[PDB]
């Protein structure tokens, strides 16, 4: 596989959200052998600044679950946003639910409907009142709620409401995310593979969340983390389940496969 695609949190990153020296060295060893790396996250691009400064290699960066792609120079290749009418509705769909907080990534800004490491980028929220947020430039809307079971009926209602026009995915149990239809880490990986002169068949992917499901099944080879959500394991039982990110399972798997 000429292209290695990996999710960050819960996948390549340690349980303490760090890139280990072992993992950094693995990226260098495979880069020296002509292997390409693509990192895919639900995070905003500003929120992966410290990670990209510590990778040690030049790589394509998929952020906001495939709504954005940047090259190694920080140049935004594409921005695939939510349709204006859908973004406008998502801003207010659960305004009056005290259990849910509505979050929005609009371009380089983070908005929140109401109030819910030292070398990390400054990335804060602004508050928005009904109607005071522009529904253009929306990479994603995400609903945060401590009660996972309370988010499940909201996932169903939005899928039934918009169908193909949205991609609804959980990241954590407490974060239900909405991107434009046709936008996912998998669809962005396919686009990036083509930029590199390859196809999905040339890709091996690693992930642990529902926002990795398309990426793991579309890639030539998909690996599910041992620490992954059970719903991901249940949806794709045909995929290999590897070790935990606590063991640095991804770089160890790569060294065993390539070196
Ligand atoms: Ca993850």
């Amino acid at each position: 596989y000429q292209v290695v695609a990996s999710d960050l949190d819960g996948t390549l990153l340690s349980p303490d959200h760090f890139l280990t020296p072992y993992a950094k060295e693995t990226l260098k060893l495979l880069t020296a052998r002509g292997i390409n790396f693509v990192f895919a996250t639900g995070r905003h691009y500003i929120d992966v600044g410290q990670i990209r400064d510590n990778l040690g290699i030049r790589s394509y960066m998929i952020t906001s679950n495939g709504a954005r792609v940047h090259d190694s120079d920080g140049q935004q290749i594409f921005a695939h946003n939510l349709d204006r009418d859908i973004a406008a509705d998502l801003f207010e769909i659960v305004r009056n639910d005290p259990k849910i907080v509505t979050n929005v990534y609009r371009e380089d800004e983070w908005y929140m409907n109401r109030h819910r490491f030292f070398k990390e980028a400054v990335f804060n929220y602004k508050l928005y009142e009904p109607g005071e947020l522009d529904p253009q430039g929306i990479s994603k809307v995400f609903f945060t709620c401590e009660d996972h079971e309370h988010l499940l009926p909201l996932e169903q209602a939005m899928n039934a409401r918009w169908g193909d026009r949205v991609n609804v995915s959980f990241s954590t149990l407490t974060c239900l995310e909405v991107m434009a239809g046709g936008v996912s880490k998998g669809h962005a990986l396919e686009a990036v593979a083509k930029m590199l002169g390859y196809t999905l068949s040339d890709c091996i992917a690693f992930g642990d969340g529902m926002n990795d499901a398309e990426m793991l099944s579309m890639a030539g080879k998909g690996c599910i983390m041992a620490n992954a959500h059970q719903r991901l394991k249940d949806l794709h039982p045909e995929l290999e389940v590897i070790g935990s990110n606590a063991d640095d399972a991804v770089p160890r798997y790569l060294r065993k496969l390539y070196l």
